C-alpha cells in the first residue's frame, strides 16, 4: 500500500523514470523540480520522496543517478532505474524502445531527428526546446500533459499514445511547422567549409523544430551558427553549436564568444552584437572558425 | 513612376499610402535599416527612400532622423510627415487623413495615454498589429502581402471598414486574446523595487504577443523595466531593460549599464545575456544600480 513521491527533473528522462517507478506501483505522486532549487534547499525532502537525476539527498528513500544507486556510465537515470529493476525481467518487452529512445548524449543518426517517430516523436514534442509552447497556447499546457502521460503510458502503446488528441494535436503542429522550417533553412542557410551559418534575420516568422534539424540537413557541417534578432530586434545574436553528426570541430566556442562579450562552453556559446558591429563580427566569426577547422 | 524602399512598419505604410494618392509610385519593397547601411539593398534612380539611412542612387529620400535629394526635417516625428508636409499639405491629400496622421506621428516618439496602448482601437490599433515587435507573426497571407491589401485600402476606406477586412480583422482577434493573457502574466509575474519592476517570465511556458507599451501602462509608478527571460534554446538568461514612456524620469544609461555584462544599447534600452550560473548575481546587481540611480 506504501507509495513514493518521485521528485525529478521536467525532462524525457524524468518522464520514463515516472513512468517505470508508476508501472510497478511504486510512485503514487510526482514533483518536478529545477536542479538548482534542489542545490540550494528549496525542496524540502523526506522519506517518503524518491529523487532520479537530481543532487544526493540522505534523508530521501532512494536515489538514482548517472553523472543512493548511481552508474556514472548510464546514459541517463532512467536506465538505472531500469536496470535497478530488473529490466525486461520487470518492465514490458515494448519498453525497450523507450529505453533506447531516453538513452540517446544524442547519439542520434540523421534519419532519426528527421521527420521523427515513435519515442523520438514524442521527446522532441515534449522539449521546451523544440519551442512549440512558444509558438501555440494548446488545449492543455505541457506540464499537465506531462503529468496525464505518466500513466496513459503504463497502459498504452506508442501510437496509440500519439494518437491521444492533446498529444495529436502537438504532433500535427511539430510536422507543420518542421516543414516549414527545413524550406526556411534551405533559403536562409550558408554553408561556409565546415560551417553551415543559417541567418534568420530576413524572415517573417521563425518555426518550431527540434535543435538537431540544422545539424541533419547539413552533414558535411561540424559547426552552426545561427543569426538572429535578439529582444524587440534590438540587437544581433550568434548562436553557435558543435554538430552531434561530426564531432570534429577545433573551435572551443566558449572562448570564441568571450572576444565578444558572451559566453558558452567548447561546444555552444552566444554572443550579443549591435546591429552596426553585426556584419564585421559575423565575417570574423567565419575566418576564425573556417581557420580552425 | 518610381518604387518605394521603406520599413514594414506604420510609418511605411502612411507613405506608401501618401504617395500612392498622388501615383508617385507603383513598386514597393519593405527593408530594415541595417540592410541598407550593410549595403545589401540595390538602390537606383528609380527609388524613393522613406524612414531609413540615406543611400546615394535614390531619386528621393525622405527622412526625420537626427544632398539635393535628401529631403530630412529631424523634427518631424514621422517620414509621413515629411512627405506630407513636402508634397503640400490638406491642398494634395484629403483633409480627412489627418488623423492616420496623426497616428503615425506618435510612432517613433511614443506619444500615447496608457488608455490608448491598452485595449487599442483604431489606427493605434493597426500600428501595434504591424509593429513587428508586437510579436503576431500563421496567417492566411504573409504580413508583406497584408501590407500591401493594406496599402490600396487605405487610399479609399475608413480605419473602421479596414479593421473588418478578413485578413486584418483575423490578425485582431489574435492580438485581442494574446493582449488578455499578456497582461495577465505581466501581472502575476511581475515585482516591483522601488522604481523598477522586474518581469521574471523564466517559468511560462508561452510568453504572448503584447506591444511593447503595456508592461509601462500596467506599472504606471515604476520608471524603468527588465524583462527576464530565456535565450536561445535556454542556453542562458536574457535581461532587456528598457524606460517607460508614460515615466520618462528613469536616470540609468541603460547602453553603458548593459555594457558590463557583454550586452548594449542606449540610454533608453538595451540588453544582455547571462550564464545560467550568474544570473541571480546579475539580476541583484541590476536591480541594485538601477534603484541607485533612481
Ligand atoms: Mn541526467
Ligand atoms: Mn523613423
Amino acid at each position: 500500500s506504501l507509495k513514493y513521491r518521485l521528485v525529478t527533473r521536467s525532462d524525457f528522462d524524468g518522464l520514463v523514470c515516472a513512468v517505470l517507478l508508476k508501472s510497478i506501483e511504486l510512485i503514487d505522486d510526482i514533483q518536478f523540480v529545477h536542479p538548482k532549487d534542489m542545490q540550494d534547499g528549496k525542496v524540502p525532502i523526506t522519506e517518503r520522496d524518491i529523487i532520479t537525476n537530481l543532487p544526493y539527498v540522505a534523508n530521501a528513500h532512494l536515489v538514482f543517478d548517472h553523472h543512493h544507486i548511481i552508474n556514472p556510465n548510464a546514459p541517463s537515470a532512467a536506465r538505472v532505474v531500469w536496470e535497478h529493476y530488473g529490466g525486461t525481467k520487470t518492465f514490458p518487452f515494448e519498453w525497450v524502445e523507450m529505453m533506447e529512445a531516453v538513452d540517446k548524449s544524442a547519439q542520434f543518426t540523421r534519419d532519426e531527428v528527421l521527420d521523427s517517430t515513435g519515442w523520438n516523436l514524442l521527446n522532441f514534442l515534449m522539449d521546451a526546446r523544440t519551442g512549440l509552447g512558444r509558438f501555440h497556447n494548446f488545449r492543455i499546457s505541457n506540464y499537465n500533459l506531462m503529468m496525464a502521460l505518466i500513466d496513459h503510458c503504463t497502459h498504452a502503446s506508442i501510437d496509440e499514445i500519439l494518437q491521444l488528441p492533446d498529444v495529436k494535436e502537438r504532433v500535427e503542429l511539430y510536422r507543420k511547422h518542421e516543414t516549414l522550417f527545413k524550406e526556411q533553412i534551405q533559403r536562409c542557410g550558408k554553408v561556409y567549409q565546415n560551417l553551415v551559418l543559417l541567418d534568420l534575420t530576413e524572415e517573417e516568422t521563425i518555426y518550431a523544430g527540434n535543435r538537431f534539424i540544422i545539424y541533419a540537413l547539413y552533414p558535411q557541417c561540424n559547426i552552426s551558427i545561427h543569426k538572429m534578432w535578439g529582444f524587440q530586434k534590438q540587437n544581433i545574436v550568434f548562436a553557435t553549436g558543435k554538430s552531434i553528426f561530426d564531432r570534429s570541430s577545433r573551435t572551443n566556442i566558449g572562448e570564441l564568444m568571450l572576444k565578444y562579450g558572451g559566453g558558452g562552453h567548447a561546444a555552444a556559446g552566444t554572443c550579443q552584437i549591435a546591429i552596426e558591429d553585426a556584419d564585421r563580427v559575423e565575417k570574423a566569426l567565419i575566418t576564425q572558425i573556417n581557420a580552425d577547422g
